[PDB]
């Protein structure tokens, strides 16, 4: 037993991180098949980021301006194009370590694993959630740019996130591997607002279920509730409102624990209306939202 915030094993993706250097900028790229994916602001200087025009600046770049380095060996670049905010560098060799992979755009509230890198080398791996405002709360020092996040299913790596930039509020932002940003952000160094960060209600429910599985039961009050009353209480407290789909997804956990979903909603409402009084749940003094229902089932 016990319950940890695990991340997927990272060996398949480590096999794929390279370093891309253009002009005086250096960040990390993703070498899959005979293509390398990286953020396009690899081509920008620092004064460039204040207001960059990417077609204009890309037009003063040719194939030999880009240094792709994998471990100690240099990749030969034989084509370059820009798909939204990712640059794609066609190189002359396939990655012999390319896994079975896919590019998927996740939805808010789902989770993934980030492999944090600097200079094409990994330094760490951690599990994080796509916030409802499409930012994430990561760990990214300079040169982390181009780090990717991913899920693994059996043998197949679904890439879902590539890091682009840190907002002036310390949260981070990025794109799918087709270059479209998660959220209303742009790759420009200007003041950009993230909206209200709400809590991923269904995840919190899944975690309370994980808590019951592992013996932590003290929050299980004697009430029940309705979906409407619960959304009332959720919206007062900046909680993403609960839908019958959410209730369905928690079916497995419901049946395993013998606790109806709406009874769980009653207990969660009570926790929202009265704090935790100093008790913990699974060793946390606050309500966790970075585990999906699928996360909880996989671990348990």
């Amino acid at each position: 037993s016990g319950f940890r915030k695990m991340a997927f094993p990272s060996g398949k993706v480590e096999g794929c991180m390279v370093q891309v250097t253009c002009g005086t900028t250096t960040l990390n790229g993703l070498w899959l098949d005979d293509v390398v994916y990286c953020p396009r602001h690899v081509i920008c200087t620092s004064e460039d980021m204040l207001n960059p025009n990417y077609e204009d600046l890309l037009i003063r770049k040719s194939n030999h301006n880009f240094l792709v380095q994998a471990g100690n060996v240099q990749l030969r670049v034989i084509g370059h194009s820009m798909q939204n905010c990712v640059l794609k560098l066609k190189v002359d060799t396939a990655n012999p370590k390319t896994p079975k992979y896919k590019f998927v755009r996740i939805q808010p509230g789902q989770t993934f694993s980030v492999l944090a890198c600097y200079n094409g080398s990994p330094s760490g791996v951690y599990q994080c959630a796509m916030r409802p405002n499409f930012t994430i709360k990561g760990s990214f020092l300079n040169g982390s740019c181009g780090s990717v996040g991913f899920n693994i299913d059996y043998d197949c790596v679904s890439f879902c996130y590539m890091h682009h930039m840190e907002l002036p509020t310390g949260v981070h932002a990025g794109t799918d591997l087709e270059g479209n940003f998660y959220g209303p952000f742009v790759d420009r160094q200007t003041a950009q607002a993230a909206g209200t960060d709400t809590t991923i209600t269904v995840n919190v429910l899944a975690w309370l279920y994980a808590a019951v599985i592992n013996g932590d039961r003290w929050f299980l009050n004697r009430f029940t509730t309705t979906l409407n009353d619960f959304n009332l209480v959720a919206m007062k407290y900046n909680y993403e409102p609960l839908t019958q789909d959410h209730v369905d997804i928690l079916g497995p956990l419901s049946a395993q624990t013998g606790i109806a979903v709406l009874d769980m909603c009653a207990s969660l409402k009570e926790l929202l209306q009265n704090g935790m009084n100093g008790r913990t749940i699974l060793g946390s003094a606050l309500l966790e939202d970075e585990f999906t229902p699928f996360d909880v089932v996989r671990q348990c």
